[PDB]
């Protein structure tokens, strides 16, 4: 009843094994895995916007030098000039020619637009991954569970309980430094909180939106008015946000193998077909019945109708069945050479009925069970010429 | 599926070919020539008369 079974990372894939339950008749499965969330662990390390130059007004003697004063705005940038003769729309503004001095001071704060727009850095670990899977097993035909992947947790939805995992594959398409910009994921190393350069990434660096301090080295320099008016003339590098925004290189959602795709969220990995599956589940022997009660279907033989050597169930064949009784039949092939989409067949007496299925090889030469009744169905395949189909679902691609 | 072949110029003949592709029934195509004309490129040189 503990039916341990190795299974394939796949999400469109079906899993109908069959339960070979000693004493009772036998009992079909089916496991399919809806998603493959990662959620590795996370830790912010800062933000990352454009900045903006908030210079306050000048202070301007007119007859006398004003020494300033180092103030704990973040790189505030003060420098003081003599020598100088504004004007303004009122005429000259002094009348000394030498003593005039202009106090002008700048610093960096963080953009108004940062609020909505801003770049996160991420550092993250192994964390645990999250399945959701859908089992429509023997007569209930439904399943809705929310799974780990720990050798540990079991999952006991409807009637039937159930443990998943570890995953075979340690693969994370993450880095261990992650970049998240709105809703794409960029894997850039972002250098550390507090010692980026200025014009490259992080030129402007907060802990958090709602910190008050942050880390702008944006090698801001004043330089003198020229011609005698008055402003603030400061020469700074470019915004080193706005670079990377406009050269960055493609998002990680969009080169991550085995077809991950990411969102703005925990940032799970969802659809990360890689690796393999050790499920363990202990069906209730409820579902169960006495193996007197199967019709048996002895002396039965199977005759291939037309094979496609294709990935779609190109495969059909009729079986002659044999039976004596009425009722219902779990049908299954052991052998992965074969896969079948038909789950399950009533029986009639001495009757035949069509199924379909999908193989990969010329010749298949693949065991059936049919409600503990075994027979070979070998015959030849077709290759197809216009291979347009869904995506493959016989997954047994081998020697051939 | 697309089923090249080869069938003989004439008129009052079905061409019978069957297409067998797999993974559904064979189906059976009848291709006649009511009209085989061939409108070769002209050029009118001059007109004589009595």
């Amino acid at each position: 009843y503990e039916h341990t079974a190795v299974m394939p990372n796949k999400v469109g894939i079906p899993y109908k094994a069959l339960v070979e339950r000693p004493g009772y008749a036998p009992v079909h499965l089916q496991i399919q895995l809806v998603n493959t969330r990662i959620i590795p662990s996370t830790n912010l390390e800062y933000i990352t916007c454009k900045y903006k130059t908030k210079v306050p007004s000048p202070v301007v003697k007119c007859c006398g030098a004003t020494q300033c004063t180092s103030k704990p705005h973040p790189d505030y940038q003060c420098q003081v000039f003599t020598g100088v003769y504004p004007f303004m729309w009122g005429g000259a503004y002094c009348f000394c020619d030498t003593e005039n001095t202009q106090m002008s001071e700048a610093y960096v704060e963080r953009s108004e637009e940062c609020s909505i727009d801003h770049a996160k850095a991420y550092k993250v670990h192994t964390g645990t991954v999250q399945a959701m899977v859908n089992i429509t097993y023997g007569s209930v035909s439904w399943r809705s569970a929310d799974v780990y992947v720990n050798g540990e947790t079991p999952a006991k939805i409807g009637d039937a309980k159930l443990i998943i995992g570890p995953l075979s594959s340690a693969w994370s398409p993450f880095d261990n430094k992650v970049v998240v910009y709105g809703h794409e994921v960029y894997n850039y190393d972002f250098p550390e909180y507090g010692t980026g350069k200025a014009g490259s990434f992080g030129d402007l660096q907060s802990r958090t939106s709602t910190s008050n301090d942050l880390y702008a080295n944006t090698n801001l320099k004043l330089q003198r008015p020229q011609a005698g008016i008055v402003h603030t003339p400061f020469t700074q590098a470019p915004s080193g946000f706005e670079r990377w925004k406009r050269d960055k290189g493609a998002p990680l959602n969009d080169v991550a193998p085995f077809g991950c795709s990411i969102a703005l969220e925990p940032l799970r990995a969802e659809n990360c077909a890689v690796g393999s599956i050790p499920i363990s589940i202990d069906i209730p022997d409820a579902a169960f019945t006495r193996i007197s009660e199967t019709p048996t279907v002895s002396d039965l033989e199977c005759k291939i109708t037309e094979c496609t050597y294709a990935s779609d169930f190109g495969g059909i064949a009729t079986v002659a069945y044999k039976s004596s009784k009425a009722g219902n039949c779990p049908i299954h092939s052991p052998s992965g050479v074969a896969v079948i989409k038909e789950n399950d067949v009533t029986l009639a007496e001495s009757g035949s009925f069509t199924f379909h299925f999908s193989t990969a090889n010329i010749h298949p030469a693949f065991k059936l069970q049919v409600c503990t009744s075994a027979v070979t169905c070998k015959g030849d395949c077709k290759p197809p010429k216009d291979h347009i189909v869904d995506y493959p679902a016989q997954h047994t691609e081998s020697f051939t």
